[PDB]
């Protein structure tokens, strides 16, 4: 959680930290997960992160996303306590639960 | 004030940061230079600084070491509200104000 310090010659010091982009598939909900692939997909994290972190990460990004508009999931459905508090899922292209370029965030796990 | 951004081949985003390291040997009352040389010499900042803003950055560390133990400082003739908002000139080692490995801390011009 902290950057890496690297010294060269004249007394110069450089910090470097590491990222992945992580762009996210949405699979919760059907009808909404067109607006979730536009306006809460695009993560950039740390490549020490580990999966269960990077969860509650997209979790709060859904929730804050989706918070303005409960009143209009509410015919649809949807309640966001159930989902503010809801068990999410993310897996890679091949549901491996590793970080990869394109992942997929579901309520359940990767199938088989 | 903030770090640049590099991106790799497989979505690898790496966020570095530069920093000279600056030691100051401080001659600003010769009675307590030596300490002011030991607990608050050591600086790390960004390239791109200005040195009127680095000036500040020492002065706080300046006070802030010397808070604790002001009432020693009395008895020497040393009052930190006159050096609280004191003018702090910091110069390379040729008198120049530019950030440099070794630089002088005083609170009158590098003369000529
Ligand atoms: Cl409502
Ligand atoms: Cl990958
Ligand atoms: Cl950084
Ligand atoms: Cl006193
Ligand atoms: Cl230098």
């Amino acid at each position: 959680g902290a950057p890496t310090k690297v010294t060269f010659g004249d007394d110069t010091v450089i910090e470097v930290q590491g990222y992945k982009s992580v762009n996210i598939t949405f699979e919760l909900d059907e009808r909404i997960d067109k607006v979730l692939n536009e306006k809460c997909s695009a993560y950039t994290v740390e490549l020490g992160t580990e999966v269960n972190e990077f969860a509650c990460v997209v979790a709060d990004a859904v929730i804050k996303t989706l918070q303005p508009v409960s009143e209009l999931l509410t015919p649809l459905g949807i309640d966001l306590d159930e989902w503010s508090m809801a068990t999410y899922y993310l897996f890679d292209e091949s549901g491996e639960f590793k970080l990869a370029s394109h992942m997929y965030c579901s309520f359940y796990p990767p199938d088989e």
